Formats: C-alpha cells, structure tokens, sequence
C-alpha cells in the first residue's frame, strides 16, 4: 500500500482518525503529500503479519505496550528528535516509548480507564465493586442496569483483577521477570471470580462489547460504564448528564487500570521515514495537530506539554489522572502480546463458564511465558 510520494497512517477505529485525516488535509496542502488514514480491524496483531512481507503503513498509532515487541523484531525504525523538541512532551512520556535504550515511537497522550457514570440515575456512583450488585437490583425497579462495560478485551476487566493482587511481570530493580507471572495468585481470583459471579446472577452479560456498553450506556439503559477518554465525544451528542470519576475500590483497594501512552512508530520498511517525522513533529504534534485529533475523539492528557496544560483543567481528564496514579504504566517488553492473549483467553472461558476462574488463570499463567514459543518467528525471510 506503501509508496515514495505518500503516507499511509494506521490508527484504531475507536480513535480520532477523522480529526487525524483533517491534520492529513492541512499536510497535503502544504507538501503536495497526501495522507491516508487507515482503522484496520486488529491491527496491532496486522502490523508484525504485514511488515515481514514488505508491507504495512508508514506511520502505526497503537498504545506503548506492543511497541516493545515490534522493535525486538527490526519493524521500527529509531525516531530522531533533537533536544528542543522533546523538552516540549512530557518526561515520562518519553519514558513509556523507550526500548533498550532507544525512543521507538512518539508518545502522543496518556490513556487510563475510568468510571464514568449516568448523574440523572446516579447522583453519587458506587465508590466499591461490593456494593454494585445491590445497586443493580434496585436500579431493576426503574426498568434499567447498573453497570455495562466491554466484556471481550481484558483491558476493561484487568483493573478489577489488579485491584488485590493481579500483574502481569513481576518489576523488580528495574528489569521485568518473564517468568513471574501474577495472573495466578488469590488476587487475581479472587477479582475474576466477582466478575464471573456478576455474569452467573445475571447483572451483567458475558456478551457484552464495546459497542453493545456503549449503545446501552448512552441511550440511558445502564447507570455506569467502564471506559477511556475517546469515549467521551459519543456520550456528549447522547445528552445523558454523565460524570466520570474513580474506578470502584474492590476490597477495600483501588481498581488498577493498565496506563497506555497512546503513540507513533514509524515502520522500518517506509520509503517516507523522513516526512513520516516531519508529520508527526510539525503537524501532529502541535497546539492545532493535537486539537483536531482531540476535538474528533479526546486523547485523554496529550503528552505535549503547552496543549495538555490547556485541557488539565478538565475535570474528566483530573479524574483519568487520578485513575492513572493509581494504576499501573503497562511494560513495553516483548511478551505482552502473549500476556494478553493468555488474560484475553482466561476471562472469555472463565466469563462463558467453559472454564472455572481457578482452571483459566492456571493456564493463563503458563501461557504468559509459555506461548512465547509461537510469537517468537526470528523473522519467516531474512535472519536475526
Ligand atoms: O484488551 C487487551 C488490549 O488492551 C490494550 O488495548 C487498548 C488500547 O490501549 C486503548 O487505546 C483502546 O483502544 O482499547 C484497547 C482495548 O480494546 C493494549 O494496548 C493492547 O495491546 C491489548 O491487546
Ligand atoms: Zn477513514
Ligand atoms: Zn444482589
Ligand atoms: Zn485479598
Ligand atoms: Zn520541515
């Protein structure tokens, strides 16, 4: 799809990629280079499969954590900003895209996952888990639920399993222990256990996806949601008075979402690795680049400090602050694709009752470390 005198951007369906094309246009207009915007389904797990042949995008949005894996595999090129430009994003940022020393993609905003909540139904929302169920049956008599949220990625369910013990390595010094794996401790259970006890009493579905949490939440049928800022914009034309808070506490302690730092590689086969930096640095990443993007569907704290000191006085995004100090920056390193393949696996077997919480986590800790084996390809052409 890739050729010399254009770019091509992927970017997930659930962000601002209308806003991103409009950033696309004013490119164009400039440079004669013409931008295509690209939502492909899956494809975070497209772009390792597409890139060994010779193909892909130039530019790849996704958050931090598949990164790692890329770069281990030669897919990315080494992005090369000069002193003056990182001095205007945030420190950490640049942290959460750095691979063995070196910056492998532009950080663009922070993502944390929060509460968000109907005010009209529920002028003040659950500060637990444990009380939910109760809310839940009360709610019944008005004819409606308490709680939806999407069931099929682990990234929404992975905050309640955290919450009394889950993680996914084990971080110690300052290096990550692939074989301590923490899907398997009593924690862990016990928080996918409230959640499979949810789905058997019938307050929630074990069919329920984003689209369908979504549609349920803001056409005003279920009380709250579990989602990030990009959600925010649906919610905003559905004139449901919303709020968005806190995740619940699950025995006695924070829920613990996995903090993604939203970001842009740039593919080691693109013929445009120069004017892929030039779009990201001197378009996207700008007050007006960021603004459009945002004003499509918000980025959540964008990673360039003069923009984000602008939006900090909103009170959803000091609540997805607040929800991120109490989370978790997810690791970068290679193996998370297989972690979230092994938790992915873990909650829809155990949330279908196919599996019991005990046996599901069992294997999902051993495949955390195990089906590395079937990710690990050394490339199918060329050598190492
Ligand atoms: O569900 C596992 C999945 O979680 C994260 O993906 C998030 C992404 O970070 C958000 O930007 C948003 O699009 O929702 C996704 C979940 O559907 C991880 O970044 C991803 O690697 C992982 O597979
Ligand atoms: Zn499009
Ligand atoms: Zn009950
Ligand atoms: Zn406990
Ligand atoms: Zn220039």
């Amino acid at each position: 799809k890739i050729e010399e005198g254009k770019l091509v951007i992927w970017i997930n369906g659930d962000k601002g990629y209308n806003g991103l094309a409009e950033v696309g246009k004013k490119f164009e207009k400039d440079t004669g280079i013409k931008v295509t915007v690209e939502h492909p389904d899956k494809l975070e797990e497209k772009f390792p499969q597409v890139a060994a042949t010779g193909d892909g995008p130039d530019i790849i949005f996704w958050a931090h954590d598949r990164f790692g894996g890329y770069a281990q595999s030669g897919l990315l090129a080494e992005i090369t900003p000069d002193k003056a430009f990182q001095d205007k994003l945030y420190p950490f940022t640049w942290d959460a895209v750095r691979y063995n020393g070196k910056l492998i993609a532009y950080p663009i905003a922070v993502e944390a996952l929060s509460l968000i909540y109907n005010k009209d139904l529920l002028p003040n929302p659950p500060k637990t888990w444990e009380e939910i169920p109760a809310l839940d049956k009360e709610l019944k008599a008005k004819g409606k639920s308490a709680l939806m949220f999407n069931l099929q990625e682990p990234y929404f369910t992975w905050p309640l399993i955290a919450a009394d013990g889950g993680y996914a390595f084990k971080y110690e010094n300052g290096k990550y222990d692939i074989k301590d794996v923490g899907v398997d401790n009593a924690g862990a259970k016990a928080g996918l256990t409230f959640l499979v006890d949810l789905i058997k009493n019938k307050h929630m579905n074990a069919d329920t996806d984003y689209s369908i949490a979504e549609a349920a939440f803001n056409k005003g049928e279920t009380a709250m949601t579990i989602n990030g800022p990009w959600a925010w914009s649906n919610i905003d034309t559905s004139k449901v008075n919303y709020g968005v808070t806190v995740l619940p506490t699950f025995k006695g302690q924070p829920s613990k979402p996995f903090v993604g730092v939203l970001s842009a590689g740039i593919n080691a086969a693109s013929p445009n690795k120069e004017l892929a930096k030039e779009f990201l640095e001197n378009y996207l990443l700008t007050d007006e680049g960021l603004e459009a993007v945002n004003k499509d569907k918000p980025l959540g704290a964008v990673a360039l400090k003069s923009y984000e000191e602008e939006l900090a006085k909103d009170p959803r995004i000091a609540a997805t602050m607040e929800n991120a100090q109490k989370g978790e920056i997810m690791p970068n390193i290679p193996q998370m694709s297989a972690f979230w393949y092994a938790v992915r696996t873990a909650v829809i077997n155990a949330a279908s009752g196919r599996q019991t919480v005990d046996e599901a986590l069992k294997d999902a800790q051993t495949n955390a470390a195990a089906s590395e084996e079937l990710r690990k390809r050394r490339e199918a052409y060329f050598e190492k």
